[PDB]
This record gives C-alpha cells, structure tokens and sequence, in this order.
C-alpha cells in the first residue's frame, strides 16, 4: 500500500526516493524521518478541522486590498436557479438567508450551515465581509452577473473525509591531493574563512598536472557556528571549479580528518552550495586534511548565553545595550558591525538577540539575506515572519524559496516554516510546490528541493494525486510542444495546427489534458479542453495557446492557458509579482490603476505557464489595422465600447497606462515595442514579455497613448494632466515601500538571474525609486524625466 504512494511521490517529485537511500546520508536520512513526523502530525490537524475551518484550508478567500447587484444563485444538486438583489455592502450570511428563503418558497417548506461557491470554480464566498470586498463579486462589478452555488456544511464535510491520507587557542588549519582537473601552467587552491559575504580572516591560498598532489589567521576558538571554508582551484587568471564545506556539521560537531570535495565548475565564491558536485565521475575533486583537535561540539545557547566609517561602527558596538532600548528596529545595522571572528564578541551579541523585541515583517526579510548567516539571527527572523498573513506570505512565497538556497543544513527553521504554512493552507502548499519543482533539473538545489516535496506529499495524500494530475497534463503539453516545434518547420501553419488537434483529440490526451486545477491558480479548473480553438504562437519557442470551457461555470469556465518550453520564465514571474505588489501597495492607498498581472509560472526546465488574457490584442496587431495610423487605437476602442461606453474605456486606459508607465520605469523594463504590450477589450493597457530589466532606463510616454488619454484630442491639459497625476501619486506610493523591493529583490539574488547578479543591479533600483532624495526632491527628479519623455514623443 505505501509503495504505491512512494512511487507517486518519485514520479510527481522527478526523483526517485531510492536516490536518497543511495546517498547513505545521516543528515539526508534524519531531514527525512524527522520532516515525515511534522507534516503526518499537520495532516492529522485537517482531517478534525471544522466545515468552515476546511473551506479555509483547501479553498483560502481572496479579498481586495451604498450599491446594488444582480446575482444567480442555485444550491448543490439542481437545475432551477435564483437571480437576487443583494446590496455590495450586504455579508454572504444575507444572500445565503435570501436564497434559503427562496427555497422554501418554491419548494413549499439555518442560513449558517452553508458557503457560496463561485459556481464551476474552486473559490468561495465565506466570512463576515460585504460582497464588495470579494475579488470575484468585485471583479463581477466592473466585467457580469455572479453566478453562486450554495454548498452545504455536510458537503464540505464529505470532501475533508475523501481528501483522508570547545575552545582552542591553537591557529586554525587545513590539502591533500585534488584529482580530475582539466587545464595547462601552474595549479593554485585559494582558501578564505567566512561568515556570510564577510570574511574570518586572510585569504592563504596553496602552492602554484590532471592529479595534482600538495594556516588561517584566526583561531579554533573564535570559530562562529555557521563558518564557511571556501576553495577555488585556478590556473596563474583562468578559473576553474570552487567549494564550499561548513566547519561543523549539522549536530554542530566541529568536522574533523579527511573531505572529499567534489567541485562546482567555474568562469572564492561564499554564497555558494556547502554541498558537494553531484556528477561524482565529471566533477574535479579536492580532497583537504580537516584537522584533529580531541570530539568537540559548538557550545549550546545556555553556555553561550553566560559569556557606516570604521568611528562610527566602533559607536554602534558601544551603544549595542542601548540598540536594543532605543533602536529595536537597527538589529540589522548592529549584526553586521559585531565581529564574528571574536567568540566573546559573537556571544554577547547573541545575549542581546535573545532579549530582542519581534522586528515588523519588512524589518524580518532584511535578515533572511545571506549578510546574517547566523542561525539565531535566522531563527529570529522566521520568528518574527511568523506574524505574516497567508495573503501576505504568499506576496513574498517566491523571495522565501529562493532563501533554501542560502541555507547551510537540510533542516532549518525556514523549511520547517515553509512546509507548516503550505500544509495550513492548500494555495501555499500548490504554489511552493511548483517553485521547488521547477528547480529540479538544477544539480545544487535538487537534494534539498526534491526532500522537501516528499515531505509535503507525506502530509498531502491527495494533493498529491491533484499536483500528479496536474504534472501528467504538463509532460503531454511538452511531447505536443515538441511536435509543433518539428513540424513548424515542415508545413503550412493549419496543416500544423490541424496535425497538433488530432493527436490532442488522442484518448491518452484528452484525458491528462482535461479535468485539472490550473497550475497558474488553483482555484481555475481547466475542465473541457477546446480542441478546435486550441492553436500555437509564431513566437521562437513555438508557444502552445489552449484553451478550456467549463459548462458549471459558463462565461467563468471560458479560461486559457500557454505552455512555452525553451525559454527561462523565472524574470516575467518576478515582473509580475512586481507589478501585482505595485497594484497592491496601490490600491492600500486608495489607487486601482486597473492592472493586468496576468499568470505566469515555471513549471521545469525551461518550461513554465502563462495565463491567457481574453479579449485582449497586442498594439501592433490594432495598428496593422482609420485615415490616420494614430486614430487606430481609439477607434479600436470604440469598436469594443460604442455609445456611453468609450468615457469608461479612456479612463481605463490612462490608469493602467499610468501604472504600467511607472511600472516599466522603477523596474527598468527595455525593450518596449507595439508587439510586447497589450490591450484588453475593457481599455486596460498591460505589458507581456518582460525577458529584460533593470536596464539591461528612462521614463517613456509613446504618442499613441497620449493621443487616447486626450480623448483624441490635439490640445488636451485637462485629460493629459490627470493622467500626470496618476504617475506621480503611483511613483510616490512605490517610493515610501521602496525598502519593501529593495529586501524583495536582496532576496532573489539566490535566484541566479543573469539581470540580477550584482549589488550594481539593485543600484537601478534606488535610482529608479530615488531613495535617499526627500519626497519632494523625487517628485521633481521624475516630474524632470516624465517632461523629457514627453519631448521624446515627436
Ligand atoms: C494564438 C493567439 C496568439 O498568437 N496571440 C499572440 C498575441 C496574443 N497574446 C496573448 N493573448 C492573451 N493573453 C496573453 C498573450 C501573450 N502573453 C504572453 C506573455 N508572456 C509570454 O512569454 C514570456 C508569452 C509567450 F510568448 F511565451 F507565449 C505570452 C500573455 C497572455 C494572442
């Protein structure tokens, strides 16, 4: 019975759990009996959970950061139906009282045992919050009738029951012989002592073959817990492979005789893998002499506890009692002026963070960067991130993955705290799911990754089975991708689309294809498959357009997906989540410039999902085609909003062009052109491809635009100044959590983006949101470049 879901658990992960054992790893082997315990015993929370209690995990609500409104609603199990007027400030309990009330009428034969279902989708209406404050009710509002199903507490209820399952003043030192080294010339082996991006002591390199055969400046005593050794292995300046090893181990055991180090290729590196190359027979390994000191253990909290210019640093240390008094908040500015080369240093440090208030959340993600290695400045930080809201963790889900990467043992308090939310909750279990997933093809993060995932499986019997459903449609989605691919370049486009239809009309297809949760969100059931309105992209990579129609869901079940193999989509994602946290920190001041923060979501190697936008059109397919090339776009949307219609249209425009304007500046998105920006039938202006960023510059208003703002007028001030307006009020809001993305963007330097390697990189991101200028002194830098781009156009 358990092989079966082990060898679910393999297939799902793409990693056989034999692999593991083959390992003979006593902290591999521990992760895994210890991480199976912890999700067991979550698993066993859920399945005692209340019907409201359920709907809370399985089913999270989506909410927005006096009117009326037309809804249908129809309890489970039958065709007749119910349109109703409900106010947007009236509760679910009062539409839920209104249809109940409706029953016993027509059926002559407690509105408090019932949820409302956003009909054919797996999104509910619960809580004490008005209709107005619900994503679809509000979406509803500015689209089209909500069409709700009233779900019983014992239908809710069957769901949970099927979803079932120690100091040495002695120096210290270290090189034997390092094998399979491919080169010239003379062969150097650098070794720097670090904690963190800050190094221990002097960096001693070796003595300048295939099979090449061969002191520190700080002591064993001073040793900090989290002390990295890092080699590089060059030629004398070509390089070649480096290494990472922890000094102790993860019982805290100071390491001790001979260390095989298999080595990562290059062309000293600290935020690198402590672990070993995984290609045992390609990797160059160097093998070091670990020396004796007896078994020495690094001394326990208790023990330990009972121990900016070069002035003004000396200035923090002084005044460190003082920092934990007045400046709570200045922990970060503190940790990075304590020597960590000095254990007596290092201690007290550790007394006052022990005695240290919880940080804000902002204040939190600054420490999870690889600057603070140590495990109690880390372990602080997850303990003040344990305030975040599901909402909220999930905002950051993407930053907090990329963070396993820093970690330097396999069981950590942040993937202890990762695994607990995600079994808390089903949309941030599904999400870290696919964020570990799509790195297993990557050799460093794959062990970790792949440990992870079974874990949760072993806590998620049927989300198991639900994510296995959804990687079954993804492999039929690459063997269809790479036929399309072939064939492309063989034949007519519909003879290709035509051949692309009839092998997804296969038994074998159809059947992954459909009935499936999309990957993209959850909550959206890719249902039917629409064959014949199925097709692909003329784009390099032969992107694949499918579509989906649910008929519980009607208009709401007409969804689209693209499935693009090739191409990393990491960037479009972290754009995305970019721009969706701008459109939050918007719409928390009371500005919805009407954003399109389409899906976008790497599922593997190269490959990853796009949420299709309908009734949508790129600007240059409008422009393409009016006796004026400029009057395209307008009339386009007179088209789509005739009558009364148009003035909203407009308003939609400028606020998602005002949005996106600011958007592309502060995150520095080149390559803008008419192919790589969108319009949506609505008005809504939006941006698609965001493969470069950074500025990898200035602000830009193209004509074509300004020319809809101004309602198509020559001469407009008053429709062209509003919209100046919006820029400025947007730019200044981004401006006052500019610390938020600058920790955001700290975070995903784990990440390995080509666009964000360097500390230069996040420099385009405090000139960009002008940091250190006075609001009104950055106001007037942008009012500077917004003019100039005005003056740009023609
Ligand atoms: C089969 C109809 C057709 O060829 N179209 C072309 C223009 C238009 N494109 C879209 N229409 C609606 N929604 C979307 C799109 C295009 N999107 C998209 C965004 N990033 C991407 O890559 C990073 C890609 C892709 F190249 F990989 F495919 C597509 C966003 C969602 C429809």
């Amino acid at each position: 019975v358990k092989k079966l879901i082990n060898s679910q658990i393999s297939l799902l992960i793409g990693k056989g759990l034999h692999e593991f054992d083959s390992l003979r790893d006593p902290e591999v082997n521990d992760f895994r009996t210890k991480m199976r315990q912890f999700c067991e015993e979550a698993a066993a929370h859920r399945q005692q959970l209340g019907w409201v209690e359920w709907l809370q995990y399985s089913f999270p609500l989506q909410l927005e950061p006096n009117r009326a409104l037309l809804v249908n609603v129809k309890f489970e199990g039958s065709e007749e139906s119910f349109t109703f007027q409900v106010s947007t400030k009236d509760m679910p309990l009062a539409l839920m009282a209104c249809a109940l009330r409706k029953k016993a009428t027509v059926f002559r034969q407690q509105p408090e045992e019932y949820a409302l279902q956003v009909n054919g989708r797996h999104e509910y209406l619960y809580g004490n919050y008005p209709l107005c404050h619900f994503q679809y009710i509000c979406s509803c509002l500015h689209s089209l009738t909500p069409h709700l199903t009233m779900v019983h507490s014992s239908s809710i209820l069957a769901m949970r029951d099927e979803q079932s399952n120690w100091s040495l003043e002695q120096p210290f030192s270290i090189l034997i012989e390092g094998r399979k080294v491919n080169a010239d010339m003379k062969l150097v082996v650098q070794a720097g002592l670090f904690h963190g991006n800050e190094m221990l002591c002097k960096t001693v390199s070796s003595s300048e073959c295939s099979e090449p055969v061969w002191e520190f400046d700080i002591s064993v005593c001073d040793l900090p817990r989290m002390a990295r050794l890092c080699f590089a292995l060059y030629a004398v300046d070509c390089p070649i492979a480096w290494a990472n090893l922890m000094l102790f181990d993860y019982k805290d055991q100071l390491k001790t005789g001979e260390r095989c180090l298999y080595m990562w290729p290059s062309v000293l590196n600290p935020a690198g893998t402590v672990r070993g190359n995984p290609n045992t027979e390609s990797a160059a390994a160097l093998v070091i002499y670990l020396p004796e000191v007896a078994p020495v253990y690094f001394p326990a909290l208790e023990k330990i506890l009972e121990l900016l210019y070069e002035h003004e640093k000396d200035l923090v240390w002084k005044m460190r009692h003082e920092v934990q008094e007045h400046f709570p908040e200045a922990l970060a500015r503190l940790l990075l002026v304590t020597k960590w080369n000095k254990h007596e240093d290092v201690a007290q440090m550790l007394y006052l963070l022990c005695s240290w208030p919880e940080l804000p959340v902002l204040s939190a993600l600054e420490l999870l960067d690889f600057s603070f290695p140590d495990c109690y400045v880390g372990s602080f930080a997850i303990k003040s991130l344990r305030k975040l809201t599901d909402d909220e963790l999930f905002q950051y889900l993407l930053q907090l993955v990329q963070v396993l990467k820093y970690e330097s043992y396999l069981d950590c308090e942040l993937t202890k705290f990762l695994l607990g939310r995600a079994l808390a909750n089903r949309k941030i279990g599904h999400f870290l799911f696919w964020h570990l997933r799509s790195e297993m093809h990557v050799p460093s993060v794959a062990l970790r990754f792949g440990l992870i995932m079974e874990a949760y499986c072993r806590g998620s019997t049927h989300h198991m089975k639900v994510l296995m459903k959804q990687g079954e449609a993804l492999s039929k989605l690459k063997a269809l991708n790479d036929f399309v691919k072939v064939s492309s370049q063989k034949t007519t486009k519909p003879q290709t689309k035509e051949m692309m239809h009839m092998c997804m009309r296969q038994e074998t297809y159809m059947e992954a294809l459909s009935h499936l949760q999309s990957p993209l969100d959850p909550s959206t059931l890719l249902e039917e498959v629409c064959v014949e309105q199925c097709t692909f992209m003329d784009s390099k990579m032969k992107p694949l357009w499918i579509m989906y129609s649910s008929e519980e869901a009607g208009s709401a079940g007409n969804v689209g997906i693209i499935f693009k193999n090739g191409d990393d989509l990491r960037q479009d994602m972290l754009t995305l989540q970019m721009i969706q946290l701008m459109d939050v920190l918007w719409k928390q001041e009371g500005l919805d410039l009407r954003m399109t923060p389409y899906g976008c979501l790497p599922t593997g190697d190269r490959t990853g999902l796009i949420e299709v936008v309908l009734h949508s059109d790129t600007i240059a397919n409008i422009q393409l085609n009016a006796a004026f090339n400029k009057d395209a776009l307008l009339n386009w949307l007179k088209s789509k909003n005739p009558g009364e219609a148009l003035d909203r249209a407009i308003e939609e425009f400028t606020l998602s062009c005002a949005g996106y304007c600011v958007a592309t500046y502060v995150l520095g998105i080149g390559d803008r052109h008419s192919d790589n920006i969108m319009i949506r039938e609505s008005g809504q202006l939006f941006h698609i491809d965001f493969g470069h960023f950074l500025g990898n510059v200035p602000f830009i208003l193209t004509y074509d635009f300004v020319h809809v703002i101004q309602q198509g007028k020559t001469n407009n001030s008053e429709k062209f100044e509003r919209f100046r307006g919006y820029c400025e009020r947007a730019y200044t809001i981004l401006r006052r959590h500019g610390l938020l993305f600058l920790h955001l963007f700290a975070l995903m330097r784990a990440a390995g983006l080509p666009e964000l390697s360097c500390s230069k990189d996040i420099q385009y991101l405090k000139d960009s949101l002008a940091l250190g200028k006075t609001e009104e002194e950055a106001l007037k830098h942008f009012r500077v470049k917004f003019n100039e781009a005005l003056r740009e156009s023609w």
